[PDB]
Formats: C-alpha cells, structure tokens, sequence
C-alpha cells in the first residue's frame, strides 16, 4: 500500500552522527542502548509470549562485531519483574540517549528465524504525548520466520494503521546479513534491503499530524518478539545479530 522502486545509497553531503560498530565484546554500551523491561510483568503488546532479559548475557551480547539478541525457551521465574512466560529475549532501544529527526539509518543484519520469531528494528517518536498510534511510528525491518525470506517495511500514524507499508524478500535472511535501510526526509521516507527501496512514504506537505508526524525526533528499537504475527520449541535457541547501526544526517 505504500509502494516504492529506486536505489537507495547514503547521500555524499550527509555525514555519520552515531554507530553502534559493536566493537566491544560483552554488554551493549549503556551510553547508546537502554533495555525495555516495561510491560514485563504484565506481558507485552500483540499477545506477545517472551519476557524481555535486561543484563542477560544469554539473551543480548556484544560477541565477534555483532549485538546478539537470543530468544530461548527457558521461564525466568527468578527475576523480580517475571510474568510467567515460556519464552527470554532481548529489546535495545535508545530512547532518552539518542534520537534523530530526519536522516540516512542502516542497520546491517542477519535475522533470528523459527516459526514464532518476530525480529524488528524499528522506530517511535520520542515525544509520546499524542499516544499511539499517533506518535509515528517507523518499521525498518520486520520478519515473521514462518514467511522468512519476506521483509516488511511499514509506517504508523492515526491516520494510517488504512497502514501504509510494502515488502520485498531477501536471500536466506537468517544465514546471511543485509543491510536494511531507511531514508528519511522532510518530504518522504523510503525503506529497503541492500541499496534498494520496496518501500516510499510521501509527506502530503498538508502539515496534519495524523499523515505526517514525522517533523519531530525517532529513537531506534532492536528486538525479537516471539508469537504474535510471528511456536515452534524445536526453532529455539534462535538469535539476531547487528553487525551495526548506522545513521547519517546533511
Ligand atoms: O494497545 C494500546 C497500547 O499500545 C501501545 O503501543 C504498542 C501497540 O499496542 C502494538 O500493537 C505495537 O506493535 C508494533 C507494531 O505496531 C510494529 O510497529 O512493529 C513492532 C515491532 O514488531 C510491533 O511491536 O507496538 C506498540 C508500541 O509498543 C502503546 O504504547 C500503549 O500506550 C497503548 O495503551
Ligand atoms: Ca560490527
């Protein structure tokens, strides 16, 4: 519903601004990511099964130049904030530590597969006030492993949910990295795998947030959910590695 076809590459006059090259064995750097532990006591959004692991090496690692996001069937029944469920993972996001308001984001991936896995890199506007999901949101990269060579390339806002999205397929995404790419503009946003955009969003230039909320900053999110959209306990250990995170601005 959001269609698009042309090459995507970092422009010349645009400069890097923050990385993540994931160069330091062990912990994701505090100073880049924070963990969600949120909703998990409660359970997560989408009828979601994992429990989100926060300084749990087992889950999220910095290991031979990639983070590390492992989902494995294990019940966490020690931790304080433990919600029953069948399912650890991990979910990094920069929100409060770095957030963008336009700009060239490449994460460069190989993803977390198995029938219940549902790898994300994604974005939400730091300033939640008008909720969601009118605060925009901003899917660079989504795969549900029981259709795993198909990615999926989406926005949210109030008045699309009528969602404006797209999907292209990438060769064996799981035993392989791609480059998974958004470019965003005041006028338009294109999503893609490996230098090509499946994915245009245009701003309507009509200045109503509900079509173009995307005037304001993003903050960056990297998970694997487990069951929703995306069970098979035979799948698991199951793992998404980034290579990096990087994000270009004029
Ligand atoms: O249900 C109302 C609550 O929504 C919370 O927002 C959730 C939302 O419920 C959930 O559907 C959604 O899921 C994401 C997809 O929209 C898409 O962006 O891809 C994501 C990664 O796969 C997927 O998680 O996520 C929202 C954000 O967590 C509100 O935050 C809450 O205030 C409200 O009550
Ligand atoms: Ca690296």
């Amino acid at each position: 519903t959001a269609p698009g076809n042309e090459p995507m590459a970092i422009p010349s006059d645009y400069k890097l601004v923050w990385a993540d090259e994931f160069n330091t064995p062990g912990a994701p750097d505090a100073k880049k990511w924070r963990y969600d532990t949120s909703r998990n006591k409660e359970g997560w959004y989408n009828n979601e099964l994992q429990y989100y692991a926060a300084g749990r090496p087992e889950n999220v690692r910095v290991e031979n130049g990639n983070l590390v996001i492992e989902t494995r069937k294990e019940r966490l029944t020690s931790m304080a904030d433990y919600g029953g469920q069948e399912y650890s993972s991990g979910k990094l996001f920069t929100q409060g530590l770095a957030d963008w308001q336009y700009g060239y984001v490449e994460v460069r991936a190989k993803l977390a597969c198995g029938k219940g896995m549902w790898p994300a890199i994604w974005m939400m506007a730091s300033d939640g006030s008008t909720g969601w999901p009118a605060l925009g949101s901003i899917d660079i990269m989504e795969m549900v492993a029981w259709d795993p060579t198909t990615i999926h390339g989406t926005i949210h806002t109030k008045a699309y949910n009528t969602q404006k999205g797209s999907r292209t397929t990438a060769a064996d995404p799981c035993g392989q990295f791609h480059t998974y790419s958004l470019d965003w503009t005041k006028d338009r946003m294109l999503i893609g795998v490996d230098g090509h955009a499946y994915m245009r969003f245009d701003n309507d230039h009509k200045g109503n947030h509900d079509t173009w909320p995307f005037d304001s900053p993003q903050y960056l999110i990297l998970n694997v959910a487990i069951g929703g959209w995306g069970v098979d306990a035979a799948a698991f250990p199951s793992k998404m590695e980034v290579d990096y995170v990087r994000v270009y601005q004029k």
